[PDB]
């Protein structure tokens, strides 16, 4: 599993929920952030998504997010350790 | 050190707080965040952990988070490549 | 590319900006959490930093976050293993 994080203009939320959920993508968390350098205010999404499906996700969150003008932010993949299914305690193999 | 987040049902926060103070772990930070598929109102919690106790601190969460239901979460393990205490300037052995 | 974090008091998040902007760091995404252990005040400053860079800017930040006093949290440095530009669709090299 990969931690796919992108830090978006607001404005473009709606788009990235529709491109991920036409992915068939399960488990976006959102939250507002600020920008500094006061600020700008910016949405950061977070999924969780199998190591075979990430650049996938990767490519239609910016495809999605991209206005080609400053302020469009960054996509970031970080490695997951381990990931459990509070559901059932079942620890990931994908 | 790894850095364990889960997001959980809001009405788990306490049991997974017991938990966690149960066991002795320090440096719990929760924000309240959003699972969009609009959304239903999640609780991010985080904690930066030794890496001999980060399983224990893993399964205590799952437990305390549980309901069997649909929506419980995930808990996500990273790893930490270092960890500075500010209060010190000191970096990480554990 | 490194993501570092860092847990701080929120009445240093002024020097800590003063520190980064100085430094030409760009990206300073911020977020209010909540300490627990119920709460106090939390800031999370985050920001994607090249690997040549992140030393600088934890030690920046430390500097500028330190207090002496029980509570001056965490710096956490973890891995980006890719980062993507939204506005061309570039993955990073640096």
């Amino acid at each position: 599993m990969k931690l796919v994080m992108a830090i978006i203009k607001p404005f473009k939320l709606d788009e990235v929920r529709e491109a991920l959920t036409s992915l068939g993508i399960q488990g976006l968390t959102v939250s507002e952030v600020k920008g500094f350098g006061s600020f700008l205010p910016k949405v950061k999404v977070e999924v969780a998504v199998s190591d075979d499906q990430y650049e996938q996700v990767v490519e239609a969150i910016q495809k999605a997010a991209n206005t080609g003008r400053i302020g469009d932010g960054k996509i970031f993949v970080l490695d997951i350790a381990q990931a459990v299914r509070i559901r059932t305690g079942e620890t990931n193999t994908e």
